């Protein structure tokens, strides 16, 4: 049984062409609408199907963010095409990839082990790679987590998915604070902030680092005000300028004063000691002091990536990891000189 619709390339110019497709399950599901697998009938390839309901007043603003991102760590927006059910739905068709980096690292802790640390450095600089390029845009993804991270587990190739909550940040317009999965949620945004930037995505960034190392998540609350709570028994009591710093607009939940647990002492002894510079450098109160995505891809916890020599652990090469475009070194072009290094020319 085959389905032919009138579906417009999303990397392309403006031109719809016939597209069929066959073997249609659910896969998922959510606000917005539900998600089925087909299979292209031309090259017999997998892919998932976003079915939106889409208020025709409005433009879609993931269609928008989607249309321009074009990226090898990002999932792609093959097509998209309308449908119906006044009943109109937007279709997006985009990569099908059969793990993620929580399921992966939910098997590693089930059996109460530690994922190797190539593994640590392959996904995060990936994701660094892919947090880069859209800031570079001014969009902010404010969804990182694990299960949003897609993943080949033959080719390593991590690809940063679902921008549902994604958005391009302008400053002067506020946003909403209740945002991000509450495990990954900023610490700003906890306090109210609508003045927020990108750097909510690094702290998120950072949280999945932190779990990948301790195979649990770091700040596991039990609400989205408990989530203070949890951060704070580990950075400790936030001072008065970092208070400031997160421009907040309500800081009255009478919280008691913790020292802050010093974070060598956090992670299983003999964890990597460069794990944690980065990881500390992520996570920190102050917006405006983490780490951009592309100082992140340059840190030496990555530098293992950056060995002529160094390959994946079922032999294969790792994937394309230096092969910068201009787009995404815009924010700080001499980090150039780390970020390739000597032997991809
Ligand atoms: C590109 C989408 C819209 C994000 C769909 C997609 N593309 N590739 C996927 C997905 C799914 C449907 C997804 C949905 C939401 C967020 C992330 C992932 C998906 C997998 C792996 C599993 C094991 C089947 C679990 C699963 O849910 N892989």
């Amino acid at each position: 049984k085959v389905t032919t619709v009138v579906a417009t390339p999303g990397q392309g110019p403006d031109r719809p062409q016939e597209v069929s497709y066959t073997d249609t399950k659910v896969i998922g599901n959510g606000s917005f609408g539900v998600v089925y697998q087909a299979k292209l009938c031309d090259s017999g390839e997998l892919v998932a199907i976003k079915k939106v309901l889409q208020d025709k007043r409005f433009k879609n603003r993931e269609l928008q963010i989607m249309r321009k991102l074009d990226h090898c760590n990002i999932v792609r927006l093959r097509y998209f095409f309308y449908s119906s059910g006044d009943e109109v739905y937007l279709n997006l068709v985009l990569d099908y990839v059969p793990e993620t980096v929580y399921r992966v690292a939910r098997h590693y802790s089930r059996a109460k082990q530690t994922l190797p640390v190539i593994y640590v450095k392959l996904y995060m600089y990936q994701l660094f790679r892919s947090l880069a390029y859209i800031h570079s845009f001014g969009i902010c993804h404010r969804d990182i987590k694990p299960q949003n991270l897609l993943l080949d587990p033959d080719t390593a190739v991590l690809k940063l998915c679902d921008f549902g909550s994604a958005k391009q940040l302008v400053r002067g317009e506020p946003n909403v604070s209740y945002i991000c999965s509450r495990y990954y949620r900023a610490p700003e945004l906890i306090f109210g902030a609508t003045d927020y930037t990108s750097s909510i995505d690094v702290w998120s960034a950072g949280c999945v680092l932190a779990e990948l190392l301790l195979g649990q998540p770091i700040f596991p609350g039990d609400s989205g005000v408990d989530q203070l709570v949890e951060i704070i028994k580990v950075l400790g009591t936030p001072t008065r300028e970092q208070i400031r710093e997160m421009n907040p607009n309500y800081t009255e939940f009478k919280f008691p004063q913790i020292k802050a647990h010093p974070w060598t002492k956090v992670f299983r002894p003999r964890t990597p000691p460069e794990a944690i510079a980065l990881c500390s450098r992520l996570l920190e109160y102050t917006p405006t002091a983490r780490l951009t995505p592309l100082e992140a891809c340059a840190h030496s916890f990555f530098d293992e990536l950056r060995d002529p020599n160094v390959k994946l652990p079922n032999g294969r090469d790792t994937p394309a990891l230096f092969n910068f475009t201009t787009q995404e070194l815009s924010s700080n072009p001499p980090l150039a000189t780390i970020l390739i290094p000597p032997h991809a020319r």
